[PDB]
């Protein structure tokens, strides 16, 4: 199934929603597009407008809140969108960062309608939408140089991993006696900017993290339990041909989808040894 020419400017993100039927894209044209794919057909449904700069990413929210989509852009702001009564409209706007926002992600539906945001300004913001609408977020300084990604850990006590341009990967946990997310662990292992970080939703004892970097390597970080440390495990002994840009875990099977710069997508799974191989 292919939807050629969804945009005329280069596209940076395409995400299907909770039912994996409703597509959504974003690119330099500074717009988002909603699609409806079936067998091998497709129908545009709208074009979201507002961002003053190329749009970097989008994330669909859990259906239990409505039909929402979040986006962020080089313009250093985040826009939420809604499809009420049959038409999309900018409900809220989040802009507390002073540089390009590169990632945005809806927390687990159990936490409510929270949003995880990371920016080149080095900070990360956590945002909920009050009873009235406005937003009173959490802002933390999380990386030097710039933050490129941030992902939520599955639900139990709330944790999320960030990936900065300081080559570091970082786990965060919420604390009461601070009313903020505090730095739980710093994981060193990349020699160049970390482009993305994905926390696997696998519900097994062991937790899985996958970080991708400008150094042409993918690292799977794992933690057996609370007393265990985060163990480093290169996805493969040899570096890759080009820069790895994204990492995505399936919802089941704990299968990793790696997006390279040689515009190639490799798939991996774990084996008896604890080493990865092509799935």
């Amino acid at each position: 199934v292919v939807i050629a020419n969804a945009h005329n400017e280069l596209i940076h993100d395409a995400v299907l929603d909770y039912y994996g039927k409703r597509l959504a894209t974003c690119s330099s044209d500074k717009t988002i597009k909603i699609f409806e794919v079936e067998g091998e057909t497709h129908k545009l449904i709208d074009t979201l407008t507002g961002h003053e700069g190329p749009v970097w990413r989008v994330d669909w929210a859990h259906p239990k809140f409505g039909t929402i989509l979040a986006s962020c852009s080089y313009d250093g702001k985040v826009l939420i969108w809604k499809e009420e009564n049959g038409r999309w409209s900018q409900i809220a706007v989040h802009a507390v960062h002073s540089a390009s926002v590169n990632s945005v992600q809806w927390a687990p539906h159990e936490y409510g309608p929270l949003l995880l945001v990371a920016s080149s300004d080095g900070k990360v913001s956590v945002v909920e939408f009050k009873e009235n609408g406005t937003t009173s977020p959490i802002i933390i300084d999380a990386h030097a140089i710039g933050v490129n990604s941030a992902s939520w850990a599955p639900a139990t006590s709330r944790k999320f991993v960030t990936g900065g341009a300081d080559n570091l990967v970082k786990i965060w946990k919420y604390n009461s006696d601070a009313q903020t997310y505090v730095l739980e662990s710093t994981l060193e292992g990349h020699s160049d900017w970390v482009r993305d970080v994905a926390w696997s939703p696998t519900v097994l004892l062991r937790s899985y993290l996958a970080s991708v970097s400008q150094d042409r390597t993918c690292i799977i970080w794992t933690q057996d339990n609370e007393q265990g440390p985060w163990k480093k495990t290169l996805l493969k002994e040899e570096k890759f041909p080009d820069v790895l840009w994204r990492a995505s875990w399936s919802l089941s099977g704990n299968v990793l989808a790696l997006s390279g710069g040689d515009n190639k997508v490799t798939l991996w799974k774990e084996n008896l040894e604890g080493k990865w191989e092509p799935a």
